[PDB]
């Protein structure tokens, strides 16, 4: 049970996968944790929003898992019964839980889903950074929770297209169990239905950590060769976890993945060779140089906020401390993570801006509701969840916090929905210097701009993910003798 | 009191049971009035009660089950999967 717990008037929850939970998510969980704080340190560090309120923070790990989460979500709102509750003997302090003014996190769409459900009872505003789920557009169930980031449909449509731009009618597809997975490839069936894609097999895996699943689906996945294109629709976990067991096997499979996978380091590092023109695509953003010169300067001995970073730098770098001082090396003192040493998250500009938004919520709330002063008031002592977040969030329309391009992206704006822009970028995980790595290939905002030129699939030859043949029904026709989707020819006589 | 709000903030204070044995330090000892952990909760007149309370108590795993409440929102055991009735749905 570790805790991030820093003093204010105000406190942002915080909730990342920081633990994969006995593993540590490297590159997706504790870079969301220091993004967020950089991005909160940022705030307090500038008098134009914010000037005399502190945002403390308060981020707990939610190790990928629904349950885990609405453990640390309980933990989150155990502040406001805490005071309505306390008689005693002479006095008891403890340690008073904080006030959350608004939860950032929610990575996952089961824990935000989750967390949602239970802030919608406190009247507590959420803002993911991450879950781009379908599920969580609608405001009825979850009138509370909005996002920085485009809903499921877009994704399964841009998914679509993809497909479609390549002529691959004859895909097969594995989708992950949950509110994530489910919701989004029932929209990219929907979406091929209406393109004409045919799936050849549509299986299903679950976060049981057994591998004997995983490599059923891949011989199921096996046992149709005309469809060499897997429309992987999953979790960072389960991408990996079927990575490994395809590894396990023989396959070469150019897996169309999602968001879940996107341009993650972790899952092609647990092995290279199965995956070679793998179309992904993850959420279309820019890099923080900010964020990026604030993290090549962390060190173990100078972010001592994190109680995870000791323990992130002996997994990241293979060497233990002092503590044990037999199971692995001594880490050098001029050991940095400055260059060469990690590759910057997508979704890190996702978090600062949601931690803007929540911050520039706050601002625009004081600035309204306690005018003539710009430090806590009365009327800031006591939030109201609805009027904020109904004002001051859905409405809100800000200049991105760190883009000296000031381009039109550079504007978060929640629609109706809670959501974000619709902008993906399609990643191909190619080798263009004998060093594997994803580069971008493409873009989809409306529709496909796509380079087939640097692409480098696979076998290096353009998939075929049809079946045996089209068919030409001029003189032919079709019967489905084998494949309830697929077809083949019979002629036909000139009376007929 | 017949309101959907009242009636939220009533599960409140019943569900403040769980979360006081997981928080309670202090000096020589506090004893004040500790709330009882409640086994199963029997109420939730009007449907709009039933809903807040059913979508509370599925986030602390304790059953419910209504006595009056005929609404047909209620059957889907998705959202509500701790909300019981001896009643039947509202589209009989
Ligand atoms: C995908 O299928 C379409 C439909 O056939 C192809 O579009 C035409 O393909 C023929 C040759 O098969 C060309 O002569 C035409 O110039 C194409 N017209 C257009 C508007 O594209 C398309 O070439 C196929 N694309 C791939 C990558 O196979
Ligand atoms: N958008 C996906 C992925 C979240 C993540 O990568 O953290 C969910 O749902
Ligand atoms: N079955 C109605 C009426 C409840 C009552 O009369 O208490 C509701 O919903």
């Amino acid at each position: 049970r570790r805790e991030i717990k820093i003093e204010g008037d105000l406190v942002l929850g915080g909730l990342f996968p920081i633990n994969e939970c006995g593993r540590i998510n490297e590159d997706r969980g504790i870079q969301r944790l220091e993004a967020m704080l950089f991005a909160i340190d940022e705030i307090n560090k500038d008098d134009y929003l914010l000037p005399g309120v502190k945002l403390g923070v308060h981020i707990l790990d939610t190790c990928s898992r629904d349950t885990y989460a609405l453990e640390q979500s309980l933990e989150f709102v155990r502040a406001s019964l805490t005071k309505v509750d306390p008689d005693g003997s002479y006095a008891i302090q403890e340690n008073i839980p904080l006030l959350i003014a608004g939860v950032i996190g929610g990575s996952y769409s089961s824990v935000s889903i989750q967390v949602a459900n239970l802030l919608r009872l406190f009247q507590i505003p959420q803002i993911s950074y991450a879950s781009t789920s379908a599920k969580l557009s609608d405001k009825s169930r979850y009138d509370y929770f909005a996002r920085t980031v485009p809903p499921d449909f877009y994704q399964a449509k841009a998914m679509a297209e993809i497909l479609r731009f390549f002529n691959w009618t004859y895909v097969s597809t594995v989708a992950s169990e949950g509110d994530y997975g489910e919701t989004g490839i029932e929209a990219f069936e929907q979406e091929a239905r209406l393109r004409n894609i045919c799936i050849a097999t549509a299986e299903k895996v679950g976060r049981s950590n057994i591998r004997k699943s995983y490599d059923s689906v891949i011989r199921e996945l096996l046992q149709k060769p005309n469809a060499r294109v897997v429309v992987l629709f999953m979790r960072s976990d389960d991408s990996r976890e079927l990575i490994a067991a395809a590894s396990r096997a023989n396959a070469s499979f150019t897996w169309v993945a999602s968001d879940g996978w996107g341009a993650q380091e972790s899952i092609i590092k647990g092995s290279e060779h199965v995956a070679y023109g793998a179309i992904t695509l993850e959420l279309a953003s820019q890099p923080v140089r900010q964020f990026d010169r604030y993290f090549q300067s962390l060190n173990p001995y100078n972010n001592h906020r994190n109680p995870w970073f000791r323990d992130f730098w002996e997994q990241k770098f293979q060497c233990s401390l002092q503590n044990k001082r037999n199971h692995r090396r001594v880490c050098d003192k001029h050991l940095a993570i400055d260059s060469s040493n990690y590759e910057q998250e997508s979704k890190i500009m996702f978090v600062v801006n949601a931690v803007y938004a929540m911050a520039h919520a706050l601002h625009k709330m004081q600035r309204t509701l306690c005018p003539n002063t710009t430090k806590l008031c009365d009327a800031m002592k006591i939030l109201d969840g609805k009027k904020l977040y109904k004002d001051y969030l859905l409405k809100i329309n800000f200049t991105a916090p760190f883009n000296p391009n000031k381009d039109a992206d550079s504007i978060v704006k929640f629609d109706t929905f809670g959501d974000g822009m619709g902008r993906y970028n399609v990643f191909n995980f190619q080798n263009v210097g004998g060093k594997y790595s994803y580069l971008k290939v493409g873009h989809w905002a409306e529709t496909l701009s796509l380079d087939v030129n640097s692409i480098h699939w696979s076998r290096n030859s353009v998939p075929t993910s049809q079946c045996s043949d089209p068919c030409a029904p001029n003189e032919m026709k079709n019967m489905q003798p084998g494949d309830v989707c697929c077809w083949i020819c019979i002629p036909c006589e000139p009376y007929e």
